[PDB]
């Protein structure tokens, strides 16, 4: 089998992008955050404290005739920007794309953070990074890609985000007709349960190429792209007036600049981002200071490919016994 289902990004900036997933029988369809960093499928429910509910829509598992409580099940997570929700869980079916897994944990909220509220856009999460992530007890769920692997044509899954436009997410095959040239792979390791790789350097603009091993995640679910603090010095230092702003948090830039374009290594081969793909626009409505999209991960803990360096590139996640990441132009 596969599935194919196109991605929309939720806003103007590409904060963050929605995928259409149907749920239960009749199908309940709900527009939730792919995240390649989390492995929890959670959504906003008829469960929901109803004063945390503004406009998202809601599953409704009483309204699903394949729907059950799976007993005794809870789950709470806490994401990397301090949101996080919690709840109980049912099986029920779920589809993307055309592809069906029944029986999935779908993780219904009870309870969800002022972040996720106030974002009437996103109806909840489809976790795809590892299943040793997944915080349902006492009993651990699989995601939906650990479910579906079985079945798929081969074990597999693509991202192909849009700049300023929709994308794609593919599970169970490779479309040779969505990247130029070929595609890189390259290691993987699962022992934090991210699609955890890394990166052999980068460049600034038409500047030289610096061979440096950079450790960090493939996420879907992190807007920005988040690098050590000496590589992202280097690349603000090459904009006139910008800095990194401890009120605003993060390094801003004159929005009347001209942004140089940043290359990441994958093995021998260059993904480049554009410099357009690194404005993130004003840090508040008429200001014309602007948010960068290159920032430090000093204070994380990891280094984050979030969705500033994935959308520059179709990215394989490869699920067979001994997991990889590929990466194409495109």
């Amino acid at each position: 089998s596969t599935g194919s289902a196109t991605t929309t990004p939720i806003d103007s900036l590409d904060d963050a992008y929605i995928t259409p997933v149907q749920i239960g029988t009749p199908a309940q369809t709900l527009n939730l955050d792919f995240d390649t960093g989390s492995s929890d499928l959670w959504v906003f429910s008829s469960e929901t404290t109803a004063s945390e509910v503004d406009g998202q829509t809601i599953y409704t598992p009483s309204k699903s005739t394949t729907a059950k409580l799976l007993s005794g099940a809870t789950w709470s997570i806490s994401y990397g920007d301090g949101s996080s929700s919690s709840g109980d869980v049912y099986t029920d079916t779920v589809s993307v794309g055309g592809l069906t897994v029944t029986g999935q944990a779908v993780e219904s909220a009870k309870k969800v953070s002022s972040s996720f509220t106030e974002d009437s856009t996103i109806d909840g999460l489809l976790g795809l990074a590892f299943s040793t992530l997944n915080t349902v007890s006492p009993t651990q769920q699989k995601t939906f890609f650990d479910n579906a692997k079985a079945s798929l044509d081969s074990p597999v899954f693509t991202a192909d985000l849009g700049y300023h436009a929709p994308g794609t997410y593919n599970f169970g095959f490779i479309d040779t007709t969505a990247y130029t040239g070929s595609i890189t792979y390259t290691a993987v390791s699962t022992k934090q349960g991210f699609w955890e790789w890394t990166s052999t350097g980068y460049a600034v603009g038409s500047g030289t190429f610096k061979s440096t091993s950079i450790d960090g995640i493939a996420d879907t679910g992190t807007t920005l792209l988040y690098l050590p603090a000496t590589v992202v010095s280097a690349y603000w230092a090459q904009v006139s007036g910008a800095k990194s702003s401890s009120s605003v948090g993060g390094y801003v830039f004159p929005c009347s600049a001209t942004l140089p374009s940043f290359t990441f290594g994958v093995g021998s081969a260059r993904i480049v981002i554009p410099g357009d793909y690194i404005d993130f626009g004003p840090i508040s409505t008429g200001s014309s200071s602007c948010f960068g999209g290159i920032q430090s991960s000093a204070g994380i803990g990891i280094n984050i490919f979030g969705d500033v360096a994935l959308k520059a590139a179709f990215v394989v996640f490869n699920g067979a016994t001994t997991p990889t990441l590929g990466f194409a132009s495109k």
